[PDB]
């Protein structure tokens, strides 16, 4: 009912939220592999703000899924933040792994978004899901997969040498 | 028959046509408000000049579909611009309310062009709309339903103190 | 057993990644404080911005304990962030009003665990809450208790046009 | 019986003397350290430059207690200041070991001294041992545990390669 509202199913609302959350649970791993890196046995600090970027840019992805819901007439509902799934991450290379999986079950949320925008009739919705969040996927996902090649390539987990000269060279 | 002309349909060319003359009729009826809001016994000369700033935009988005026609292949048609459904605007409220309906009328429009583009499998006619039209009618429509609030929170339209503060403080 | 851990107790280390966990709380509860304001039935921007600036400052708290805990040899352990306690917050009086009962409990959890630092003699610990935290609470305490006693003035909740002024003028 | 002491303990003064022995001799251990690596048989310029800075940091320690015995009107009293436990350090990994304990024998004596301070009611001291000397150990030892997290990750003692790569990228 809000006099703002236009074109703007309440599903499409409804999924505007949960994707808001996820992108806040997506936040809240990469501020865990951040602390991670910053532990005194691990200690590989290019790495560990490279997570904690990746954590700040998630944040800045649910603001605007925020101020998305506001702008079509749409209520923000927000839900527990899930804390992440493992409080250790081995290694470089696991955690860009798991990285790498988080990046496409984001990506996979907002295709699947994208359907039902598509579905509902919302060319707005659609727009702002090309324009602001699929692309950053994309190059997110072909960053860390290139990363992965890499950290193989160095000898990972089995080649400290390999994982310092990552750190040192690649982030 | 254009030596331009590619996938460009017909009626997405008279639809494109009709949407011309309902930017002009939008800029006309701010025009109005503007004049209203300058008359010496409403003297509300910062909602005259947000009504003059969008009458001027509604000028620019009727230029740009003119162009867009030319770009295309199609031909420009002009009809007369209707002049505005009221000739006096009340006051700060109800000029907000008549311009939130326009607002949603043009949107409803532009949405009504892209359903039209996509069943005749226009995607540079959607990009267009989605890119150039419809977050700018939804970032106006927001901005406008805030105003209403506003004025509704200041007590119009009985308050004339609270339309006062308005027009010099958010506006 | 971390290398550079000395004079660090472990219910320092359990305490720190509680009140971490209450600095996200916080954080969270100010994002739905923004978002509530910045609603086009609310719509009042200033106050929205605000709180949003006290989520991100708020964020910027828990990090700072993820830093203090890998600096002693502790390790973060995360539990997942709560959701606010409402989701809609009724207006700037109720808001700031939960905003004050917010930076109280916050505080009284600092001063909680200076209690706990001072029980097993950790100076170090200490001198981290007074220099990075403590007083950071009691002026936010009372910038909220003036601008509280403000709205009263204003005469909210009812006095729509002091609530408009105060987002005007205040923040 | 000095005209400017007040709520100064002997026992506090005398605890200075022997605080400011003890930086000292850290500074001569560094200074030992950098001449290690400085002889040609082993030849690792910047983790000799790294030793050297510590040395001089350490030295200023010193000066900055000698000081504060004056201001409190205490009396600095010197004693041999005793060289280094060791004449050669064997490589960067063993030399970062022997510094961390170093470190931590002098947070220790910091911590001790703070014991005392708080045992005669000395504000003014505890807050100079806080302010000017306690989160300098903290971030050291948290750096030199970080090295040696790294020295070990590049495979010290063994990896002469490991080695180089610490001197070229990590001081
Ligand atoms: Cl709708
Ligand atoms: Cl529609
Ligand atoms: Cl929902
Ligand atoms: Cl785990
Ligand atoms: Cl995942
Ligand atoms: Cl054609
Ligand atoms: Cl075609
Ligand atoms: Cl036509
Ligand atoms: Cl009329
Ligand atoms: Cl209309
Ligand atoms: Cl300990
Ligand atoms: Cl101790
Ligand atoms: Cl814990
Ligand atoms: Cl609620
Ligand atoms: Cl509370
Ligand atoms: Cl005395
Ligand atoms: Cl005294
Ligand atoms: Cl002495
Ligand atoms: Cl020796
Ligand atoms: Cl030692
Ligand atoms: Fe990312
Ligand atoms: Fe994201
Ligand atoms: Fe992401
Ligand atoms: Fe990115
Ligand atoms: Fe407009
Ligand atoms: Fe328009
Ligand atoms: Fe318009
Ligand atoms: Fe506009
Ligand atoms: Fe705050
Ligand atoms: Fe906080
Ligand atoms: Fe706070
Ligand atoms: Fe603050
Ligand atoms: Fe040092
Ligand atoms: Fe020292
Ligand atoms: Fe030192
Ligand atoms: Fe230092
Ligand atoms: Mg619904
Ligand atoms: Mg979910
Ligand atoms: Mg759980
Ligand atoms: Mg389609
Ligand atoms: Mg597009
Ligand atoms: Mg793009
Ligand atoms: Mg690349
Ligand atoms: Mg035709
Ligand atoms: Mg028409
Ligand atoms: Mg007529
Ligand atoms: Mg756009
Ligand atoms: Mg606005
Ligand atoms: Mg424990
Ligand atoms: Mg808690
Ligand atoms: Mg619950
Ligand atoms: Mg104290
Ligand atoms: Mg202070
Ligand atoms: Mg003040
Ligand atoms: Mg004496
Ligand atoms: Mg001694
Ligand atoms: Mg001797
Ligand atoms: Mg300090
Ligand atoms: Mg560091």
């Amino acid at each position: 009912v809000s006099q703002v509202r236009q074109n703007y199913h309440s599903d499409c609302e409804a999924a505007v939220n949960r994707m808001l959350n996820l992108e806040l649970y997506a936040s809240y791993t990469y501020s865990s592999m951040y602390a991670f890196f910053d532990r005194d046995d691990v200690a590989l600090h290019n790495v560990a703000e490279f997570f904690k970027e990746h954590s700040h840019e998630e944040r800045e992805h649910a603001e605007k899924f925020m101020k998305y819901q506001n702008k079509r007439g749409g209520r923000v509902v927000l839900q527990d933040i899930k804390k992440p799934e493992r409080d250790e991450w081995g290694n470089t290379l696991e955690a860009m792994q798991a990285a790498l999986q988080l990046e496409k079950t984001v990506n996979q949320a907002l295709l699947d978004l994208h359907k039902l925008a598509t579905d509902k009739v919302d060319p707005h919705l659609c727009d702002f899901l090309e324009s602001e969040y699929l692309e950053e996927q994309v190059k997110d996902i072909k960053r860390i997969g290139d990363f992965i090649t890499n950290l193989k390539r160095l000898g990972l987990p089995e080649n400290g040498m390999g994982e310092y000269l990552f750190d040192k060279h690649s982030v």
